[PDB]
């Protein structure tokens, strides 16, 4: 039989690691319940073995971010984005993803700064600009969105210039932008996530800023992918350790697909130890039934 790579989570506690659908710090742990709304995010998406999904990519930096340069609308502060590839190059819209990576994958105002990256001339050309994926305007898959600033001269045409995310105005975390626009429909989606196994409840890696709930730390998208470490089955078996005392806080289910299942019943916001990590244990078949959590 062949030997392949063993299939490791990294050791980063929660605290140590980012929300994979924004560039900010993991604060907690979250479970509850999940029946009425639609678990569909497009970024943190990930198999265990490094397939990347939906609108999923590698660096916590570019989550949440635009690049390409802009146009004026003539008579208003606000730019149109024409859009670039992740590398700058041209924007490849044929490509089977629901949006350029990136792209957000919730329907809100995110504040940032809007900054001219060549030929500067001098200048800071960064601006405050906003940017609502709710929007008509919000067509990234098409390769434009619109920001509204506070300039109308500042940015040249046809030179680069970058979107980084600061923060939401106020938004819905569980609801995906209309990437092509309005009467569109969005394409190449990664999966609905939902707790299958009787007892079992999503386990969400949470952060502020309103919650922001991810299925997987963005350390862990980095380091599925950069090991692809093969899959022995549709469950990998986490313990969550505190290596202060030696002892197992619970355990939950990674599933392959690229989710967090622990068994529970209601909401919880989960009390970890500062140190706490979680350790993956075995791969499972998938009659195996969780310890309880709490
Ligand atoms: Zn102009
Ligand atoms: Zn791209
Ligand atoms: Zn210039
Ligand atoms: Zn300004
Ligand atoms: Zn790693
Ligand atoms: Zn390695
Ligand atoms: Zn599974």
């Amino acid at each position: 039989e062949s030997r392949t790579k063993p299939f490791t989570v990294p050791i980063l506690t929660v605290e140590e690691m980012t929300n994979s659908r924004f560039p900010i710090p993991l604060e907690k742990l979250f479970t509850g319940p999940s029946s009425a709304f639609v678990v569909q995010p497009q970024n943190g998406r990930c198999t265990t073995d490094g397939a990347l999904l939906g609108t999923t990519q590698l660096s916590p930096v570019d989550i949440c971010t635009f690049r390409g340069d802009v146009t004026h609308i003539a008579g208003t502060q606000n730019y149109t984005m024409n859009l670039a590839s992740q590398n700058w190059n041209n924007y490849d819209p044929t490509e089977e993803i629901p949006a350029p990576l990136g792209t957000p994958d919730f329907v809100g105002k995110i504040q940032g700064v809007l900054t001219q990256t060549t030929r500067r001339d001098g200048s800071t050309r960064g601006h405050k600009a906003t940017v609502s994926t709710g929007s008509v305007h919000f067509t990234p898959k098409l390769g434009s969105v619109q920001f509204s600033t506070d300039t109308s001269n500042d940015f040249e045409t046809g030179q680069n210039t970058r979107f980084t995310p600061v923060g939401v105005v106020q938004p819905q975390q569980w609801v995906l932008p209309d990437y092509s626009g309005r009467d569109s429909h969005n394409v190449h989606l990664a999966p609905a996530v939902a707790p299958t196994f009787p007892g079992e409840q999503l386990l969400f890696f949470r952060s502020t800023m309103m919650n922001l709930d991810c299925l997987l730390p963005q350390e862990w998208v980095q380091h599925f992918y950069q090991e692809s470490a093969p899959a022995q089955s549709d469950v990998a078996l986490l313990r969550f350790v505190n290596p202060d005392t030696g002892r197992v806080l619970f355990e939950c289910k990674l599933h392959k697909s690229g989710y967090v299942t622990v068994a529970h019943t209601g909401q919880h916001d989960l009390v970890i130890p500062p140190n706490g990590y979680f350790r993956f244990d075995s791969w499972v078949n998938q009659f195996y039934t969780l310890a309880p959590m709490g």
